């Protein structure tokens, strides 16, 4: 009565390819031409892949040992996670708001890196990583915040464009900390009113760059430790 | 008579919850429109807050037994420096010269990595290895010293935007190692004119690039050994 | 009747400093003038010097104890292949497609990196960390696949120029996370008509770059321990 | 009769701090009216202190054993050559040609790296690593020169600005690998004419980078070694 032996061999191999086939039709149907002219096609595929995964995680559900650790498991989660959202794009497929709901027809080719056992192994180990340089990113926060609120009222009525609210303004102090065109588009135009206004810009720049050296080598020696 | 026992599980917790607000509300007031309908209450709470960290900061002084090391350790230093600029904030409030002085009423939010001991122990070690990197930066300094001099002179007539001082081009000087925008904006425009100008910056580009490299290495290999 | 002996010093030295003198003549040979008074003689030098790589790599291969493992060994497939393609440059010279032919008159310098030892050890080094970072690969892969699926069908009628293909738009997200004008001038264009579409960015931008750092430390602390 | 003892305590710190007031002044007199109010204090200062590093490393020279090892020690021909080329300056000063020529009065304050004993080991321990990142460069500069000529035949008559010589294209082929806007303002519009082109850029933007990558590796597990 109880469900001992459910794997095999191609137990995954044929989810791994099924999972390509579905990346492989979910990017041509972004071309309005072809889409438009074999639409019932791309349906009645997109309903039967649907099936196909939710079959799948529903048989490997109840063939694992539901009492126990199952769920507990995050990955499964994580996979049980991406077939609901793929359901919630059917189930409520066109009433308007779409737009935003189109996409989650995507993101289901990720679970890819479930199925493979060395991705898992790798994305685990990533995310392992993260409680590591867990105080330096509260320290990025504090100081992006304190710049970002040390902006928006200095050049609030200079540049309405760049630093106009808490919110915008958090924008141009991130396209800034990747050193992206913040001299000749973010701050030549400000620094030629406000003529001052450098020592704000060659502050963060400098600091904002020393922080993130030292979280990057803050990780380099932990591997070489662990 | 003496202080004895000051010390107990909230005595920071309540601190760093109060701060955090006091950053939700400096932040708020940012807003034009929001902030000039309610201008009595962020006036009051201020103040409050204001006088919250002043006993704060003065109990741990007198708890703090006076005459050994208090003032000694530099971290209580920069707490009290932050407290009497908001002080100076304060009592100096709105004279004319408000537009630099606005701005203090915010870096009291930083004080945050005082009080949590895991960012003041992170942020201690960072300062620690500043003088580490103490010669490269002295070299950095020299380079970019003398390139500045010799810009100034040899483009002074043909770029007076970004070669216009000994100061405004020891900018452009800065722009230009951080690889933004040093081709098309800084050189082809005069690169034009002196065509023999490339040889400036394919040196500089190069040469400070080389030093940065290695300072970044100098750091490295400087962990897995202490 | 067996070729025994075949090699002394100069057997590669001069072979060398003959491709050196390739490059010289094949970099001259790209000024319109110089090479259109002049053609005779580049001509008949071309030819030449086609030649002697020709009867220089066959003199290895009868040299090379063909049984064995000469053909076995990858990079005299490598020369093998150079010659070739040079061959079919020359026995299929001008019909009419001669624009991506013209081209393969170039890399016949770059077996340089076969013939000197040293170039050749590092370079193959350098290939033997290819399967290290090997997964790392497949996981960007199916980031960049993601992303720019998702772009293509929002800002398809927005933003032509960048988003208009599934494979225009996987353009538009490699100048993106090379950090290269990704704000001004790929976003602040879009972002103004799609507000929302910041949340775009500012994850790839995030994610990418971090996968990218990882993979750098993933190299890094490898070669520590090999 | 033979010069015994000549060293001391300020023997250094008197030449470095008169090379920072020659810093000083050489950086003061960039300004156009304050130094063509005040010129003849400037000639005649500029004068002593030419004479000052003239003496002062000819004391060093008589008393530096003469026969034996001073001129045999690099970074004495390296001070040598500085005062030497402040001489060619002077003795040279207006005939026309003094354009590239008032640039040499600058880098006399470099010998500063000399003098002070912290500077010179660190200099010379980084130049020590330019043997060892030997053959990755000659594999880059091979790189740069085959992408070069690849790219002057391609893009000669579609944009004269960037591709227009072997020289000229040199490069554009260095403002992009360093990824300074070799997307928007080097390829778009290169990239509308010619279609295929994009497979330049992506190309070498790759390869080159990785070779960089790996160069930074090879030289960061190498001394964790040495
Ligand atoms: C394991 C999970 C990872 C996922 C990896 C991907 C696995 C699955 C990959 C799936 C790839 C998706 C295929 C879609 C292409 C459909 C063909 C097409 O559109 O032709 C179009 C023409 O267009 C052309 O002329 C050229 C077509 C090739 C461009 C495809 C880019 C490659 C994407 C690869 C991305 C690699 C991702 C990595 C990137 C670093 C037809 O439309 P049209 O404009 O009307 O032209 C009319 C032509 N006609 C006259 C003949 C009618
Ligand atoms: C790990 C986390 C680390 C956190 C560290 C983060 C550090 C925070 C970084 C903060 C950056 C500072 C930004 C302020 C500079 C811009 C000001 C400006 O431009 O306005 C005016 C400059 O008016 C002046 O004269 C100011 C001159 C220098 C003032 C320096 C301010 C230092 C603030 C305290 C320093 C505290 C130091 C530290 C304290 C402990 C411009 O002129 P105007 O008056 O507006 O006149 C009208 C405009 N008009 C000119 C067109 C007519
Ligand atoms: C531990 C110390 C670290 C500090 C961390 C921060 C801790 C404290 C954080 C404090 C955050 C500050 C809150 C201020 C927002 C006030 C609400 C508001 O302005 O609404 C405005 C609307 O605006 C909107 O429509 C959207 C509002 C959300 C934008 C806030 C950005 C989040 C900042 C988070 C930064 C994260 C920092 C990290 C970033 C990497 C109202 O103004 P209005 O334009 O007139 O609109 C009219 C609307 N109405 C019709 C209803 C009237
Ligand atoms: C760790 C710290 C390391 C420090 C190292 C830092 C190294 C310092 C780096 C210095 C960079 C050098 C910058 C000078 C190049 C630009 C000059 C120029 O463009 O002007 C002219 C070029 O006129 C020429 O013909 C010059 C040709 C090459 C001269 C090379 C100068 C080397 C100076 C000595 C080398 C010393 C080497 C080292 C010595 C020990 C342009 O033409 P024009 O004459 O003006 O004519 C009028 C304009 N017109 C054309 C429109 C009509
Ligand atoms: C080991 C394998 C690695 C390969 C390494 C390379 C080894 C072999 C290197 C070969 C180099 C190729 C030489 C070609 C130059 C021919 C001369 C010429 O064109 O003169 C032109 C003038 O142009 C000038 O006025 C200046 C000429 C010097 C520019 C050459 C750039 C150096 C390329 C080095 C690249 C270094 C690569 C590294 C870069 C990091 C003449 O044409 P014109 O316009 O009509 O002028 C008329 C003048 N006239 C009046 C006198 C008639
Ligand atoms: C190692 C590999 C890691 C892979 C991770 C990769 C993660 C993937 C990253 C995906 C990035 C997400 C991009 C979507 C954001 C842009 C949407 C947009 O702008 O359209 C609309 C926003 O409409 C809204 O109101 C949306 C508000 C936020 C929605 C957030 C979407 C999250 C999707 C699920 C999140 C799943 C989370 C994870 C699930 C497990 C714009 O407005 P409009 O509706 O079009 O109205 C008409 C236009 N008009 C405004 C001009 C009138
Ligand atoms: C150890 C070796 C390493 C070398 C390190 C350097 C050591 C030696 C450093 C020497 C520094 C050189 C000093 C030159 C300045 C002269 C004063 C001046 O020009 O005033 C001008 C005004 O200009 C101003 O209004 C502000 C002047 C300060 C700008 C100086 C920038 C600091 C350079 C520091 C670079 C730091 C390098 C590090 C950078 C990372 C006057 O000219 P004017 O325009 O006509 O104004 C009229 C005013 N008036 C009405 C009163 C008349
Ligand atoms: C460590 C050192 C490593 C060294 C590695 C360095 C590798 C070297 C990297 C070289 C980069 C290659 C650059 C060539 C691509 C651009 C060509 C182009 O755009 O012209 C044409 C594309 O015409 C075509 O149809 C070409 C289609 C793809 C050809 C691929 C070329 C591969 C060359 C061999 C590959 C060898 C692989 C390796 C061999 C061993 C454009 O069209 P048109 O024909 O001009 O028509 C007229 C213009 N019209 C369109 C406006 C009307
Ligand atoms: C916190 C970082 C600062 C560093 C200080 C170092 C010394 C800083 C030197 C001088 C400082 C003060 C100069 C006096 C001028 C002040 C006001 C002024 O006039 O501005 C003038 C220029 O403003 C500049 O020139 C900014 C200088 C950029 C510094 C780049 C240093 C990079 C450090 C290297 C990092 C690597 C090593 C890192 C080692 C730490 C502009 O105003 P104006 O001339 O009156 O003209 C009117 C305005 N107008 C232009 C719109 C028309
Ligand atoms: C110090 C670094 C230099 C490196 C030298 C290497 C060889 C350098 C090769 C040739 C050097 C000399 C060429 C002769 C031309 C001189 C004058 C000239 O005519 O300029 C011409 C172009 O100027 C250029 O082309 C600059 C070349 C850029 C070099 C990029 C190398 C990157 C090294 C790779 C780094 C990685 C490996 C690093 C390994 C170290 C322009 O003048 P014009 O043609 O007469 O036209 C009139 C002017 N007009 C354009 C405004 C209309
Ligand atoms: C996934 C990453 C997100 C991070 C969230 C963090 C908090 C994010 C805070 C607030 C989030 C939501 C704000 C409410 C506004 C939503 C809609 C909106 O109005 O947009 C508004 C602005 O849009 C922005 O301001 C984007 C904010 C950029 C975030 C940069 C954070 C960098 C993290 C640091 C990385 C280092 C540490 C990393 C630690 C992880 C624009 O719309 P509008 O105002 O209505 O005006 C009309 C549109 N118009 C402009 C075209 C005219
Ligand atoms: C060597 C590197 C290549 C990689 C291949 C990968 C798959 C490449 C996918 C498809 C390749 C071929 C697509 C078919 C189109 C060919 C001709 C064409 O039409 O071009 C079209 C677009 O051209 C592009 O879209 C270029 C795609 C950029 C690739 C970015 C991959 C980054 C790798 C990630 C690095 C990280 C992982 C690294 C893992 C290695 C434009 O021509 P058109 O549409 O006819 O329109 C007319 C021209 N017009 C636009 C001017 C009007």
């Amino acid at each position: 009565k109880m469900q001992k032996i459910v794997n095999h061999r191609a137990f995954t191999f044929t989810v791994i390819a099924l999972i390509l086939f579905n990346a492989l039709i979910v990017g041509i149907e972004t071309y309005p031409r072809i889409y438009a002219d074999h639409k019932w096609l791309f349906y009645r595929i997109d309903l039967v892949l649907l099936w196909i995964f939710t079959i799948e995680i529903a048989m490997r559900f109840l063939a694992s040992n539901p009492k126990s650790a199952f769920f507990r498991s995050s990955w499964n989660w994580f996979d049980f996670l991406i077939v609901t959202l793929s359901l919630v794009e059917l189930f409520l497929a066109d009433v308007e708001g779409l737009s935003v709901l189109r996409i989650l027809r995507v993101l289901r080719v990720l679970r890819a890196i479930s199925v493979v056992p060395s991705l898992r192994r790798l994305v685990d180990a990533l995310v392992m990583t993260i409680p590591a340089l867990g105080n330096i990113l509260i320290l990025m926060s504090i100081f992006f915040y304190i710049f970002a609120v040390i902006g928006t009222m200095l050049f609030q009525h200079v540049s309405p464009e760049y630093f106009g609210n808490l919110q915008l303004s958090l924008l141009t102090l991130f396209q800034v900390v990747t050193l992206e065109s913040w001299a000749s588009g973010v701050m030549r135009p400000i620094f030629a009113e406000v003529p001052w206004s450098w020592l704000y810009f060659v502050s963060f720049v400098l600091i904002g760059t020393f922080i993130i050296f030292n979280l990057f080598i803050g990780v380099i020696v932990n591997n070489v430790e662990k």
